[PDB]
């Protein structure tokens, strides 16, 4: 029962070892990366944004994949959204205060989010091979996404976003999102919504091409906030007396999609879904289950199948809110096609009426 959620939790530390030199690995490429990125004219306020819930820059996201984000400070800075996508804006500036370092990657008023790009990849690129230290490579994609990937030592994955810094106030699209007041409390959304936020250059499918002048909010600094500070009590988890289960609930859905990704390598009909919207789903079931008794250790069985039936229901729907712009969803036909929600759904559908065979041993 949760005696399997509970033995497969405790063999996944067994590789944290791995996991965390692969880490530092990253750590080290990223330093020398933002040594050379802030010679130049363009980068030189850029640095790296701390991300990550156990490691300070470097989050994980897959067995041997990991996240990393580098952020520019853009002050005085002008939203402009893109025909009502709720996540994907135009930048331009409020006026010519005196003329900025980016003035590079302008078109008319608009700051180019390709032209910005472009320049990202190539200081990289000359850069990847100098330090034969050790041998990392890039990685083809460079379409619709905003990462530059990495492989280190033919075996370790990173990807690198350029993260405009915002320090404006959270746009409109984002009004009625972080739906936290009932949990974590509203003077709690208060304080983060004073948080910077974040615009990464992926680009919005347009038609079966993309508009590549457009950036995407980004709230991924948030996690590690909520993550490790996740109770209606502020000392959830910081004493023998109040030890919940939710860390543990999101641990187990990460690795139930990992282990089903890996299983369907096959025909790759789940390709398209990543630890992004498992997060999502877990941390919208964090907003419908916000009292710490909803999560007991004990009851981590249950608190599994209440994560695992919300995101069948979203699969089922093809329905998942971007958990900071509700009108975005993450499961549109647009961002994710239909054949692949459907064979998600029959398969999370059997594990789950089957106490998750994909879990023994
Ligand atoms: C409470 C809470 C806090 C943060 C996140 C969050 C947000 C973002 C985000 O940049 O929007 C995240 C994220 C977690 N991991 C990765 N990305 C970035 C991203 C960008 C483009 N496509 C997919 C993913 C969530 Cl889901 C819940
Ligand atoms: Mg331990
Ligand atoms: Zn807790």
């Amino acid at each position: 029962g949760a005696s399997k959620l509970r033995a497969v939790l405790e063999k996944l530390k067994l590789s944290r070892d791995d996991i965390s030199t692969a880490a530092g690995m990253v750590k080290g490429v990223v330093d020398h990366l933002l040594l050379r990125l802030k010679c130049d004219s363009a980068f030189r306020g850029v640095g790296l944004l701390n991300t990550g819930s156990y490691y300070e820059h470097v989050k994980i996201s897959a067995p041997n994949e990991f996240d990393v984000m580098f952020k520019l400070e853009v002050p005085r800075i002008q939203l402009e959204e893109y025909s009502n996508t709720r996540a994907y804006y135009f930048v331009k500036f409020k006026r010519n205060p005196k003329e900025n370092p980016l003035s590079q990657f302008l078109e008319g008023e608009i700051l180019s989010a390709s032209k910005m790009l472009s320049k990202f990849r190539k200081i990289i690129k000359e850069e990847i091979n100098d330090i034969k230290d050790t041998d990392v490579i890039m990685k083809r994609k460079r379409g619709g996404s905003p990462a530059v990937t990495l492989l280190i030592s033919e075996k370790i994955s990173v990807d690198i976003t350029l993260a405009l810094e915002s320090k404006s106030s959270w746009p409109a699209s984002t009004q009625e999102g972080l739906r936290i007041q009932n949990w974590l409390s509203a003077k709690v959304r208060k304080q983060l919504r004073l948080k910077p936020f974040y615009l990464v250059p992926k680009h919005a499918k347009e038609g079966n091409g993309f508009q590549e002048e457009t950036w995407r909010l980004s709230f991924s600094h948030i996690e590690k906030e909520i993550l490790n500070n996740h109770g209606k009590s502020k000392t959830c988890c910081e004493n023998k007396e109040e030890k919940c289960c939710r860390k543990d609930c999101l641990k187990l859905m990460k690795y139930l999609l990992e282990q089903l990704k890996e299983r369907f390598k096959d025909k790759k009909h789940l390709d398209k879904f990543s630890s992004y919207h498992v997060k999502t789903a877990f941390f919208h079931v964090c907003t419908q289950n916000p009292q710490d008794s909803q999560w007991d250790r004990k009851d981590l069985g249950l608190c599994f199948d209440n994560c695992v039936t919300y995101f069948l229901q979203c699969l089922r729907t093809e329905k998942l809110e971007n958990y900071f712009i509700p009108e975005f969803n993450l499961f549109s036909s647009n961002l994710i096609d239909k054949r692949s929600k459907e064979f998600l759904t029959k398969q999370i559908e059997y594990e789950r009426n089957n106490e998750f065979p994909v879990f023994d041993e």
